[PDB]
């Protein structure tokens, strides 16, 4: 059994690194591939700046927000890890597009809360979680206090199967545009983070496009989409190793990329 093999294996990396990990693989109907602890609670950590960009989009397509408005800001916004929010903090602001892709491509957390006061908060994001059909997502807090991973803690939490849900409802569900869904698809096969997680597991001729986290207390996550062939996926892998260093999360992820890809080549 293939299916019985991708679980072994899984199994085998939890018990080997001192790590849980949660995987969910659907189709683009959200029908499900394969899985495992995919109703297990994870913190989203940076993941959530994916769903956020379609939140962002989702507004653009319908006309409440425009592109190229200008988010004006000061100093008071950089946070840590905010790349492109120090660069332009001189010019004084970036506009919704600007910072969408920022927070997308460079996971960018100032950018990330300034669309964050722009779009109506926490509350707000969840909301939208809610509206395209997840109930079980929820955003609390804004970077970087929401990647804290408190064991335990519920708030800023998703689970492998709602996420990866919410990827194919996002990419192949119709939530967007079809320009809208074709430059988020880009945006995230162009992800300036992802190089050395997920997709340095899968076979090099696979399209591939991520958003990837890092959490406090050994939290280590990547989602996204793959198309082997012809054939659309969506995948969330979120995963917890407190006790291996950062590079060798990364290496686990990577793993799971290739557990991930042994299935889906042997069926
Ligand atoms: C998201 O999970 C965190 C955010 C909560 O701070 C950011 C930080 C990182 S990695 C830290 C250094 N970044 C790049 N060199 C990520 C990430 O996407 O892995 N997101
Ligand atoms: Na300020």
């Amino acid at each position: 059994s293939e299916k019985l093999t991708f679980k072994t294996d899984l199994e085998k990396l939890e018990r080997e690194k001192a790590a849980q990990i949660g995987v969910a693989i659907v189709d683009p109907q959200g029908e499900i591939v394969a899985g495992h602890r995919m109703a297990q609670r994870f913190a989203m950590c940076s993941t959530f700046k994916f769903p956020l960009a379609a939140l962002v989009f989702e507004r653009i397509d319908s006309g409440t927000e425009r592109g190229d408005r200008k988010l004006s800001y000061g100093p008071d916004m950089i946070v840590e890890w905010s790349p492109a929010t120090e660069r332009f903090l001189a010019s004084g602001h970036m506009t919704v597009l600007e910072a969408a892709q920022a927070a997308v491509q460079l996971s960018d957390n100032g950018a990330t809360n300034l669309l964050l006061r722009e779009i109506g908060g926490p509350a707000a994001m969840t909301q939208y979680f809610r509206k395209i059909g997840d109930s079980v997502s929820r955003l609390d807090r804004k970077e970087p206090e929401m990647s804290d991973n408190t064991p335990g803690d519920l708030r800023d939490t998703t689970t492998p199967i709602a996420m990866a849900r919410t990827v194919a409802k996002v990419l192949y569900g119709g939530a967007l545009t079809s320009t809208s869904t074709h430059t988020i698809e880009r945006w995230l096969i162009g992800n300036q983070t992802g190089d050395a997680t997920l997709r340095a597991g899968f076979p090099k001729d696979w399209v591939v496009g991520e958003k990837t986290g890092t959490c406090a207390n050994g939290g280590r996550n990547d989602i996204g989409f793959f198309k082997a062939q012809e054939r659309d996926y969506a995948v969330a892998v979120y995963t917890t190793a407190p006790k291996l260093s950062a590079v060798e999360r990364d290496e686990l992820v990577a793993s799971v990329g290739q557990v991930i890809t042994q299935l889906i080549l042997s069926t």
